[PDB]
């Protein structure tokens, strides 16, 4: 019921804290502050998309929920992940040696992100496009 929309990102805290703490370097990290993504998921068949799109790069990431895949990270590691869906949340779980979990809500038209690395939680409101 969130396959297809569209939201662009809107409020944010502690991303700065949460990409130092995964390793993104300083330039990287402070380009990556200033911008404002875009978020869709959207599903054809068995397979879900993910995509996360900014002015210079698209991440568009598919995957089967329920079904362990290898991701690469923005500090560039590749780590097992895995994604399942629970009503209205969308959850990533990422093991490796800097585990992560992103729980994506889709509400009230708009999707409200928490990310957790270590002690840092960091969450991203995106509102409708």
């Amino acid at each position: 019921s969130f396959v297809g929309k569209k939201y662009k990102l809107d409020k944010s805290e502690n991303f700065d804290e949460y990409m130092k703490e995964l390793g993104v370097g300083l330039v990287t990290r402070k380009m990556g502050n200033s911008l404002s993504p875009t978020v869709e998921v959207t599903l054809e068949g068995d397979t879900y998309t993910l995509t996360t799109t900014s002015t210079f790069k698209t991440s568009a990431i598919s995957f089967k929920l329920g079904v362990e895949f290898d991701e690469e990270t923005l500090d560039g590691r590749n780590v097992k992940s895995i994604i399942t869906l629970d009503g209205n949340k969308l959850t990533q779980e990422q093991k490796g040696d800097k585990p992560t979990t992103i729980v994506r809500e889709f509400t009230d038209n708009e999707l409200i992100t928490t990310l957790t690395i270590g002690n840092v939680k960091c969450v991203r409101v995106y509102k409708a496009v």
